[PDB]
């Protein structure tokens, strides 16, 4: 009955998955907690079983991870980079079967699932060179015979808590950067993506073991909210990188702050696209479609608000409706499929209430709005007109493919409206006006961490830092100097002279 | 009876201070809150009075500041830097008399009063060049016809809460850096240094108004915990830089995180000096003395733990005694005075309490330990030997000049003892050994934000970033790229090409 | 008969100038070369005299600067920045009178002459903060127990050769940066701006002396080609920064190369403005006018080629013409004057000769062309239409206010036409097309060092690096990491571990 | 009779090598020039043949690389990095055979041949991440409505001329970096390592072909001096990276400077190790030997001068004689050999002349000095004592394993003696003294590009920039921000507003 027992999914064994899999890795495999069965969201069938971490399994893994950091922190960064280079190779070798699992257990289409593995591969290749670059400047001291040096050192144990929607890429950014920076990692993923977590962990575990490194450098404790809470409350977890809901993340932030820990928070988005009157509509319509319906509207960067200038509102909405009607729906791993299921049945329920709540706040469904009558967690991609930009349902983040559309007239109000929500992840304007683009990029422009021009809200690459402002939680991942979040800075002054001159010219005798 | 009314203290008027001073500034001066009188700790006499912020004053000040920000954010950063350059010059012209006020109301000696003002002068000169510099890389996008740029923009309103012990320098770092970064500022100082806040604000306000700029760019609301708590809970304060105790820092951190604000935390220190058997003892002894007794032991970077290798312990303690006994004690504004009073009478009592608790836990007062028999808040700089490095009184930061001295034997144990406490601000070892030095700077070395070699734990320069790890709160100020904390990063992709994404089967 | 002896020019004494001035400074003032007279190009009247450097003067000055470097290089860079801050202040207090000297001896209008002093002031402000920042990274070694750090150290003696047209700003970018970088400087300016060189040097000398530093840190040796050639051949000149013609800089570049020195060459320009059909013409015409006739067209960044899309070629030419006929000509120090004289009498012959050659090559003079019938080296600002874009006269750099106007149709060809010249200094396009702008900035866009959009080719700011490509020599001055050209990089690996090398079979 | 025709060398065919090979690659393979046979320095047996480039081949190849550049420079940098990554993989896969060919044709030991290829693999992995990072800052303009951006674009065609000794690593450093930076490459290697060039080029071509990229992106034209001179004078070669002798490099710099090109010069070294009295002799003796005898003393980083403090000179020399006696000499593929032959018989004759000259100049040969009695270019590693530190032969860079030993007493003189030679590549001190070490790294320390502590003069890592000062030519390769030499900077100002404010506030 389990998909992994059927001959058509024999490919799952290419990842080393079996019937029932150990969900805890710390150099050894195990798991004394509850056994969980994950399901294919396209057809509600069970895939395989994962043994979750008990509290004793969590405890022993933290201790072994900390034992392993002592070895790992002594490995020169570029040699740590070499390990990350081999992780990238191992991922590359299995990119098609691993992306296939992502489509199967999580539900995004195959191009996006292989693309998610490619991000992990790409951030590995990026971290290899960065492992020869991380550090600070040597600075000119004002004091004779003194050296002034900025040093960076690992923070220790990096806990990484991931959500269902990027069960691979988010861990990848975190793991590749944390590791070249000399940290050990502990991973607790979403329970509905446990097999993905195990399959990735197996890939990394073999690379550590092939290099005779302690496996707990990249530990795994599959589990639910109690393992996540324990990590937030645990003083041995020096940095906690949490990706998830704003609601749960706020509590994670408070528990880490209570113990003077470090948190890296990637929380909810309520991302706006703005199309001005001079916008290229050949760019607006398909950009908005991909950004809205891509991954069935379940990215943190999904376009959820569409502001259109008064003069072109109707035309964009009509053209958007024409294009929605051609979205090809089916199993996420079949060719030509563009749109698959939601990840859980609860997500369908949240979708339905969102749509009803938008009707009750005076919105009009111009496209979609219904559960699709088919096996799996499938809902129609939905467009809502007529809500005021300050409608409660438009300010709520709903992880479902609902696009609230608004009119506007001038730039100043619509910039404000982009900025008025609690979230602050991604944002995008479509315009040709040079002055407006640099204003959008300026202090009176977009307040988000991602600020795009003539591309949708899901336009990001690993070269820059990834994260948001306000209720998105402030953290950054991937590129630029985001590695500094995974290390502690020391300002170091070395008197190599025989004298003791004091800063700011203070004479003390 | 008020010091400001006696002719020998007429110089306070050079700072614009009067008998009763307004404690709120937001373009205009006011203060409808509680009136307090601050006192000179060298003689327990009242100096002058400050009318503090009421709630309505606070409300009006935040509103005015956020309005001023709309103007200030539109000023090009280099021109903002020119304003900060004039603030530099305006502190330069007042450095002697402002430093005397710091000596009079806070109580540190004159060279440290002027040196603290010199730090604000220094960070101003630094920020002027930085104002032509702040920003991010243009990065190579992986997409044809796309630009990738990292932009930095101001967070808006920077609230600044400071403590009594560095009533000028801390605000100075935060103010100069926040200003060039395009933010407006709201300052709440320690009530016992309210005259210092007012005088500093007067200097800034004049520069602002001389440049026909709204003075709320650098607002002041004098007040106690109610004002500080209001700032920590106020969503209009985008960044709260808080320097203070660890207990209150933790509550401010939680309040800011509750509202998804930004906090910058600079909390307590329990800093250690370690002296290895190979150390130049002529660097060790005066470094320890200055780091210990400087500012009467009231810096967050004060050395409170002295680890000496077993082989040189007694000689170093004996040499430190001989040096403690030669310290010149007096009024802190008198030149050539080296040792002033504690900031309050409570601190004198808390000093005696810790000496007693030290003795109870088995320590020996080898020097000092007693209040001095003179007017003011004077206690003897104290050296305790014989405690275990884990004794509880030595793990509780007490703003009093008590230096706890421990023995050690080997590198590894004393590195761990340095790291064992809750705080993580400054640290220093004294050694000639090349490998030990780099290990101290490495991942198995010191865990503090300031990691020093052959100098005391105190007296950092402004070119590097300042702050601590662990219970010190993790914030940074002053140098390096600490400015990034005062701004918001954005990663910006610009599609400048006429290319449409693949139709992916949809007829458009 | 000297202007400095007339009552109205008595303001010259505020700069310490006299009838005859020493043109050598190395801590002492001297000069045993030929005495030269400088003339005011506004009326061809002699201003005053300067004694130039003999061979002996040059030798003694180099030795003294090389001795001063021993002291200066040991001064911490942030303290070297404090000196530069004071130079900036000394220039601030003299900006009106020094700018007036620039107008009187060089001949640009007063706002540009003051604005040129401003640039030196600005780069000082910048350099102060830069003196806290310069350095390189500490990198992770792949070797256990090893440090990898990039050190920067001064090159030693920076020869600075400048031209007549920016007799203050160019020296200042070089000076403020070389100084904070730990170098000593030797200046040889243009002979016809000797008083400016002497006056700048007096301002800097006072600061140095006031700070009890050897004056040779900023040495001056006024002289002609013999001194400049000596510097290019002198192994004691570790870096030679040369701003001048392409023909001379090429020989300077080879002489420095022949002795394995470092050189920084800022040579000619042939800068183009390209206005596309969608350009804001209210931006195009005033931008073109300023860039072409500002400084009487004697800037290295002056616009000399103006490409206009054939749809708007005549309209732009007509509006530009009516705009030319409204320029206020007169004495450059008189108010509201926007167009002063050429710098030399010889420059007027080159202008007349270029105009005829332009007519010779088929171009039509649609405005100007003639010498103005008045005292001084006054020529009419000129506009020439009808040349092929590749006319020989339009590819030669001529320091005259002649604008060569061309038509174009396609973006590809006109980008190529911008790039086809030998020089690669400045360039500007005027358009609203987002894609064309980023293509202009990209690998198939401008090949110049300054690449502008909707602003003239002249008037950069200090935050960025300044300089050109191709026959402009490749040097960079002022901003970004231009400072690195004044320092030598070292890549330093420190073994601090007691680990011994792999014996590899040998018994040690 | 050719080694590639013998069964024991059949591994050569795994590199695509045949009896007669084409020495030109530009997308197609060819070679109309002279046919050269390269020989094995271990036994003077012919390996294979290569058809060198005619001038027509060079001419055709430049045109193809320039056309290929139009395509390559349009490809985003991170995608260019993806090519380089595959090149590292294709090298990684062939490391043993390519290492073995390096040992066979050049003559170094197999572990060093393999290690030289690892450097290329390493710089590939480094450049891949660099491909997402290159660029400049976005700076805050002093002007409202204005953007300030620093851009970097490729230079175009980067000609790479290498010498025999690092026939793979140097090319790789220049190639990986120039490629991610959007340039195309044309390689002329040393004729005596033509097979190495063809083999490396075959490996790269396959990667380019599989990625459907024009092969001329990595062009090769095997040839002698006439081809190198062509590149030095060729305006279409935008950057010429030249590794080789100072004599030729000086001429290369002059030719490139004459045409206003860009040159990157990596010339000779006369590197010193200094062992102070406090040095760990357990570190000094092996570090000296491997730095002096490694690669038969044919590195540019080879230790040629050993300064020893008087107190320890005799001991170190005696321990270094007893260590030289254990160097295992044999064929460079023989397992467990440390020391192979010199590259040419002319290197043998230079060696002999240097020894005899050192003897005729007063030195004593305490070890070696003679040619070995076996087939190949084998000479005893040599140690010369009693020679004054400025003896003429000591300052001559002779590319052979001779180590000149000198005594010293004081830190200052021996630093001066390190710095007194014309070359400025690598330098090393062995000491435990902390103050001495930072002085060595400071402005009065080593003048070299590479400044090491307690490690030998060779063996730096790709993370840092590599190159020297003075007569070493100033170029930097590989790490840090060396990539900037392969790109042109542009300072770009964008006015996105309808206003036009001039810099420095100049009102026109
Ligand atoms: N510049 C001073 C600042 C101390 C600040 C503090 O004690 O809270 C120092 O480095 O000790």
């Amino acid at each position: 009955t389990l998909l992994i027992n059927q001959p058509q999914y024999a490919w799952l064994k290419e990842l080393g998955l079996r019937e029932e899999n150990e969900g805890v890795y710390n150099g050894s495999w195990g798991g004394r907690g509850e056994v969980i069965t994950t399901y294919c969201p396209a057809n509600n069938e069970p895939i395989a079983r994962v043994r979750q971490a008990s509290v004793a399994d969590y405890e022993e893994t933290v201790k072994k991870a900390r034992e392993a950091w002592k070895i790992w922190a002594d490995i020169p960064a570029p040699k740590r980079g070499e390990i990350v280079r081999q992780i990238g190779d191992a991922l590359r070798e299995k990119i098609q079967v691993l992306g296939s699992l992502v489509s199967l257990e999580m539900g995004k289409i195959l191009v996006e699932g292989v693309g998610e593995v490619q991000e992990y591969v790409d951030i590995c290749d990026y971290a290899v060179g960065l492992s020869r670059m991380i550090g600070g400047p040597i600075l000119p001291s004002e004091r004779s015979g003194h050296a002034l040096i900025e040093q960076w050192n690992p923070v220790g144990l990096v806990g990484i808590i991931t959500a269902f929607n990027f069960s691979v890429a988010v861990y990848g950014w975190n793991n590749a950067i944390a590791m070249i920076c000399g940290n050990v990692c502990l991973w607790k993923g979403a329970p509905t993506t446990s097999l993905i977590s195990v399959a990735v962990t197996k890939i990394i575990a073999k690379v550590l073991e092939d290099n005779k490194l302690p496996g707990a450098i990249c530990s795994l404790t599959c589990g639910g909210a109690d393992i996540g809470t324990a990590m937030a409350k645990d003083e041995r977890v020096n940095l906690l990188s949490f990706t998830g809901s704003t609601q749960v993340g706020k509590q994670v932030g408070l528990m880490v702050q209570e113990r003077f820990g470090r948190s890296l928070l990637e929380l909810g988005g309520n991302n706006a696209i703005i199309a001005f009157e001079d916008a290229d509509l050949s760019l607006v319509v398909p950009s908005a479609l991909f950004a809205a319906v891509g991954t069935a509207g379940q990215r943190c960067t999904t376009a959820r608000r569409l502001f259109i200038h008064e003069s072109i509102h109707d035309e964009v909405v009509n053209r958007l409706k024409k294009a929605y009607a051609q979205i090809r729906v089916g199993n996420p791993w079949d060719p030509n499929v563009l749109y698959g299921p939601l990840h859980t049945k609860q997500a369908v329920s949240m979708f339905l209430g969102a749509v009803e709540e938008a009707k009750k706040e005076g919105g009009t469904v111009v496209y979609g709005g219904k559960v699709m009558d088919r096996p799996g967690n499938y809902v129609e991609p939905t467009i809502v007109t007529g809500l005021g930009h300050d409608a409660s349902i438009a300010h709520t983040e709903t992880f479902a493919p609902i696009l609230y559309v608004f009119k506007f007239k001038n730039e100043e109000e619509v910039f404000a409206w982009n900025n008025e929500v609690k979230q602050g992840l991604s944002s995008s304007i479509f315009t040709k006006d040079l002055g407006r683009i640099f204003r959008w990029l300026g202090p009176k422009g977009s307040d988000c961490g991602i600020v795009n021009v003539n591309i949708p809200t899901s336009g990001a690459e690993i070269g820059g830092a990834f994260g948001g402002e306000k209720h998105t939680g402030g953290g950054r991942e991937s590129g630029s100097d985001a590695w500094k979040q995974y290390m502690r800075r020391s300002t170091c002054t070395i008197n190599y002279s025989k004298d003791l001159p004091l800063a700011q010219g203070i004479k003390f005798q």
